[PDB]
Parts: C-alpha cells; sequence; structure tokens
C-alpha cells in the first residue's frame, strides 16, 4: 500500500516562534513564577476574555510531492480531514498573495480536462479535472482551481502551502466529487478506501499517511473499531472520564490537522482546578512543570474498547522559557454538545484508520518502534 510521510507544524511550534519573535521569554517565566506560587486565591486558567483560539492549536500536515497535471511548479499540499476535495491555486489567482504561490496553470498541462463548474466556497475557484499524483498513485481527478481567497488572503499569504488535500467526506454542498481516496478506490487503483495515520511518538514533527490498506507493522494487536456517528466527519462516540469528572457519550473528532486534545472548557476548568496549571495570560497556553504529579490521564471508553491517554502524550517542554516548565497540549474549545477533538497527542499513542467503505475508525496502539 501507499505510505507518504508528512512534516507537521504544531501549536508548540508556533508559540516557541512567538516568544522569540517577540522575546515573551521572561513574560511567561515571572507570570508563571507568580500565578503559579500560591499568591492568588485559585490558579488561573484563562477566562472568556483570554482565551485559547483553535486556529492557535493547528496541526499542519506538509506534503511536498504531489503533482497536478504536467508542465507545472512543484507543489506544497497541506492534509484536511475535514475537506473532501483537493484545492489548488490557480495561475488566475493574481492577488499578491497568490503570487507568492506556486499556482496550477491548466493552459500548460497535457492531461487537463475543462469542466468550469463554479465553487463559491469567502472563497472563490471552480472545478477541472487533471491527473493528480500522490506517491506512485496516479489518477484522473476533479479538483478546484481557487482564484480569490477573499478574506483567507493573510492566513493563506502567511501560511506556506498552495493547496490542500482533502481526506474528509463529500459535502454536496461544495459539490458531487467524491474525496480522493474514494476516487482511487472507484479507478481500482488501491485495494480499499481508507487511509491510515501512524504519527511517531518520538517525532512530532512528522506523520504518515497510508493509502488504500491497513500496514501491520504500524500497530499491536487486532484493530478495534467505532462506527462513526456522523455521515460527513471522522468523529465516533466515547465517554470520557478524567479524574472524578466524566462525560457520557461524547462526540470525539479525531483529527491529526489538530494538536492538541480539546475539551470542553468547563470540563477543562474542573479538570485543572488546583492542579498547579496555569493559563499564560494572553498567550495560547497552559503550563505546569514537567514533573507535575497531579496531571490526570483520559480515558475514554466505547462499547468495544478503552482508550486511555496520559500525562507524557500531551505535555511538551518549553525549556526555552523556563527549566522543567511544560506546556499542554489540551485547550478549552466548546461545541454545541459535549465534544473532544482527540488530535496529535492520542494519535502518537493509538494507529488509526479512517474507513469510507465501513464507515468507521480502526483504533489500535501504536507501535512505537517500528
Amino acid at each position: 500500500h501507499l505510505t507518504i510521510g508528512f512534516k507537521v507544524e504544531n501549536a508548540h511550534d508556533r508559540i516557541l516562534k512567538t516568544i522569540k519573535t517577540h522575546k515573551l521569554k521572561n513574560y511567561i517565566k515571572e507570570s508563571v513564577n507568580f500565578l503559579n506560587s500560591g499568591l492568588t486565591k485559585t490558579n488561573y486558567l484563562g477566562s472568556s476574555n483570554d482565551n485559547i483560539e483553535l486556529v492557535d492549536f493547528q496541526n499542519i500536515m506538509f506534503y511536498g510531492d504531489a503533482e497536478v497535471g504536467d508542465n507545472q511548479q512543484p507543489f506544497t499540499f497541506i492534509l484536511d480531514t475535514g475537506s473532501a476535495n483537493l484545492w489548488v491555486p490557480s495561475v488566475k489567482c493574481t492577488t499578491a498573495g497568490c503570487l507568492t504561490k506556486h499556482l496550477y496553470d491548466s493552459s500548460k498541462s497535457r492531461t487537463y480536462e475543462k469542466d468550469g463548474t463554479k465553487v463559491e466556497m469567502t472563497v472563490s475557484g471552480f472545478f477541472s479535472k487533471d491527473l493528480v499524483t500522490v506517491g506512485n498513485l496516479s489518477l484522473p481527478y476533479k479538483f478546484i482551481e481557487v482564484i480569490d481567497t477573499n478574506g483567507f488572503e493573510p492566513t493563506y499569504t502567511a501560511s506556506t502551502f498552495d493547496g490542500i488535500l482533502g481526506l474528509g467526506w463529500k459535502d454536496l454542498s461544495i459539490g458531487s466529487v467524491d474525496p480522493i481516496v474514494v476516487e482511487l478506490k472507484n479507478q481500482n487503483k488501491i485495494e480499499n478506501a481508507l487511509f491510515t495515520f501512524y504519527l511517531p511518538v518520538h517525532d512530532k514533527h512528522t506523520g504518515f499517511l497510508t493509502i488504500g490498506g491497513i500496514e501491520e507493522r504500524f500497530y499491536e494487536g487486532p484493530l478495534t473499531y467505532e462506527k462513526l456517528n456522523h455521515d460527513l466527519y471522522w468523529q465516533i462516540t466515547l465517554d470520557a472520564h478524567v479524574g472524578n469528572i466524566m462525560l457520557e457519550k461524547a462526540n470525539c473528532i479525531v483529527d491529526s490537522g489538530t494538536s492538541a486534545i480539546t475539551v470542553p472548557t468547563d470540563f477543562l476548568n474542573k479538570m485543572l482546578q488546583n492542579l498547579d496549571v496555569i493559563k499564560v495570560p494572553f498567550l495560547p497556553f497552559y503550563v505546569t512543570l514537567c514533573n507535575n504529579s497531579k496531571l490526570p490521564t483520559f480515558e475514554f471508553t466505547s462499547e468495544n474498547g478503552k482508550y486511555t491517554l496520559e500525562p507524557e502524550y500531551y505535555l511538551q517542554h518549553i525549556e526555552d522559557v523556563g527549566p522543567g516548565l511544560c506546556m499542554l497540549n489540551i485547550i478549552g474549545l466548546d461545541f454545541p454538545v459535549p465534544t473532544f477533538i482527540l488530535g496529535d497527542p492520542f494519535m502518537r499513542k493509538y494507529f488509526t484508520v479512517f474507513d469510507y467503505d465501513n464507515h468507521s475508525v480502526g483504533i489500535a496502539l501504536a507501535k512505537k518502534n517500528l
């Protein structure tokens, strides 16, 4: 089966960059010493005003060997488990931001076939068909040529990728085109409409996407499959237990695109109550002494399995800020219903299979040493 490697830029990465750029080292250190000293009645964990935005905890997965058409420049694609389509910036996009990207030029591709169906996901573009290549897999595929990123401009211009490769579910609002993994199976180029993620526990800046099959070398024992509880998301139902508090049948979104385990703000506040963890005021992260022995273990259970996530998996040293200090890859994020995003930290412990044909997520302990 085809396995491709990708690089990861996580929340920790951007936090370090910010701290370095604006010399925030002492601010954080002094903030922690003061707030984690006990002078305050309770340990500050943020507020409605001083919160953490999900965008701050994006786990960007870059892949640079994808090809779209021929006679083109190389492209940098990021994986998005939440999008059904392949998005590629068009040579027709001529804003300052687009001119800093590698653009797709259909007039130069021999294999290009016109479609032209408009797309308004704001973002403007149209469908085009061309040979898309990922690894040793190539197939004529319908993707979206973007001509305007409208308000997305700043974020996009500041980013370091060109397009987005969707690993999510077909959403008729944008189109009736199947996601690339599904299309590959439709064209009998892969054995199964499924993909897997193996995120080496020892290297947070790396990840491996396998398309079309399940490689035994990535996990221990038999897989346990959890049925998706939604038609458009890699979301399953699990009871969450953390310390003496729990959330029954919470929606858990499995997403390698999120750098943390996200938890409802109220639940997080109760979890961290007097555990010597503090939110750095006005900075996107919680900090605590790496040796903190009060940190909880996440426990997620279903009718077929039990998955746990110990502190080692959500802690990351921020030695440059202060000795023995760790940031938590946990953030408070509310959804209309009790929801957890089982991001990167969860996937560093567990190998995951995303099965389109069977509408489920397969889980098994990941092999730490391949």
